[PDB]
């Protein structure tokens, strides 16, 4: 029934998901001198170092925020692929089935730990 224990369990899944091999295309802001029409298609950009520098700056009030922000990361790479079977597409999928796989405990957790206080 720890209340604050979600934050260190998001700053360890941000480690593992920064060693995977998938992660890289999303580990930095996508290059727009590489990819020159990349803000005609999306709105607002997020990155996994932009989730962890707003983690790490005290930011989040609850991993659903957090949960949002990655999830972003993922619905842009769906809208800018010119391909459902592209690489870095393909990417993405494989990395957001991890993520969702991982943070359902914490997300469960944390809200029995909420629940437990207004009792
Ligand atoms: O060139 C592609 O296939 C492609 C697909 C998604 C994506 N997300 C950020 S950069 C990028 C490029």
């Amino acid at each position: 029934y720890d209340i604050q224990a979600w934050k260190k369990q998001c700053e360890e899944l941000l480690n593992l998901i920064f060693q995977c091999e998938d992660s890289e295309p999303f580990r930095q802001p996508v290059d727009l001198l590489e990819y020159p029409d990349y803000r005609d298609i999306i709105d607002t950009p997020m990155d996994f170092a932009t989730v962890r520098e707003t983690l790490e700056a005290g930011n989040y009030e609850s991993p659903m925020e957090l949960c949002k922000d990655v999830r972003l990361i993922f619905s842009n790479s769906k809208a800018y692929t010119p391909s459902k079977r592209s690489r870095i597409y393909s990417m993405s999928l494989r990395l957001s089935a991890f993520f969702e796989e991982h943070i359902s405990s914490v997300l469960s957790d944390y809200k029995s730990a909420l629940r437990f206080h207004k009792r």
